[PDB]
């Protein structure tokens, strides 16, 4: 089997991607953002605070056919940038782009903080990382892709993000016509339960490729990218007026510059993410201070190449036996 959806941004910026994902029976379609870093498939429901929902799309288990309360399931996330979910657990039937999972979990919210409430247009996440980071006690459950895998052409997902335009995630086979060149494989680490691996260097605009091994995790539940300090400082001290903002937390620049290019390697491949991609426009309505798109990674403790970066590619996450990840341009 295979499935195909079209994943959208949320809003100017690309601040995120959402994709429709049908769940139960009849289908409820909730709009969810895919989620590459994490490892749970949770959504705002019947369940969640009514204080907490604004105007998101609900999930009613007890209006689908084949919802099963998972008996004695609970679970609890927190992200990355300090948002957090909690709540019980269902089994239902979910699909996306056409392919299904039976007896998927599905995790339904009880609580959520405020980014999410906030928020209108995720309905959820769908997460994409290993089932070993997955939160539901006390019997972990597995992500829509490792439920999939079997059933699949092949055990891959691809990400097609779009610069300010829609774009695809494909489950089972890899679109030949969606990319250019060929594709660069990588190694994976999933020790940490991430996509982690190894970047061979950069270059910032036009100037010369650094060789240095960059470990990271390809993210697509990231907003921005980021890097070790010194690649961001590198980076930032090509554009005049660049600065790096404690009060705004984090590298801003003037909305009237001109960004350069900033090259990522992959073995002796090389992704060019665009100038314009690093752009997240004004830190306030009417500023004309911009705020980018490449930050610090120093004090998250891991390198996320978020989707500022991925967009600049065509991604292969191939989960065979030994996990790898693929680079093409496109």
């Amino acid at each position: 089997s295979t499935g195909s959806a079209t994943t959208t941004p949320i809003d100017s910026l690309d601040d995120a991607y959402i994709t429709p994902v049908q769940i139960g029976t009849p289908a409820q379609t909730l709009n969810l953002d895919f989620d590459t870093g994490s490892s749970d498939l949770w959504v705002f429901s019947s369940e969640t605070t009514a204080s907490e929902v604004d105007g998101q799309t609900i999930y009613t288990p007890s209006k689908s056919t084949t919802a099963k309360l998972l008996s004695g399931a609970t679970w609890s996330i927190s992200y990355g940038d300090g948002s957090s979910s909690s709540g019980d657990v269902y089994t239902d039937t979910v699909s996306v782009g056409g392919l299904t999972v039976t007896g998927q979990a599905v995790e339904s919210a009880k609580k959520v903080s405020s980014s999410f409430t906030e928020d209108s247009t995720i309905d959820g996440l769908l997460g994409l990382a290993f089932s070993t980071l997955n939160t539901v006690s006390p019997t972990q459950q597995k992500t829509f892709f490792d439920n999939a895998k079997a059933s699949l052409d092949s055990p891959v997902f691809t990400a097609d993000l779009g610069y300010h335009a829609p774009g695809t995630y494909n489950f089972g086979f890899i679109d030949t016509t969606a990319y250019t060149g060929s594709i660069t494989y990588t190694a994976v680490s999933t020790k940490q339960g991430f996509w982690e691996w190894t970047s061979t260097g950069y270059a910032v605009g036009s100037g010369t490729f650094k060789s240095t091994s960059i470990d990271g995790i390809a993210d697509t539940g990231t907003t921005l990218l980021y890097l070790p300090a010194t690649v961001v400082s590198a980076y930032w001290a090509q554009v005049s007026g660049a600065k790096s903002s404690s009060s705004v937390g984090g590298y801003v620049f003037p909305c009237s510059a001109t960004l350069p290019s900033f090259t990522f390697g992959v073995g002796s491949a090389r992704i060019v993410i665009p100038g314009d991609y690093i752009d997240f426009g004004p830190i306030s309505t009417g500023s004309s201070s911009c705020f980018g798109g490449i930050q610090s990674s120093a004090g998250i403790g891991i390198n996320i190449f978020g989707d500022v970066a991925l967009k600049a590619a065509f991604v292969v996450f191939n989960g065979a036996t030994t996990p790898t990840l693929g680079f093409a341009s496109k």
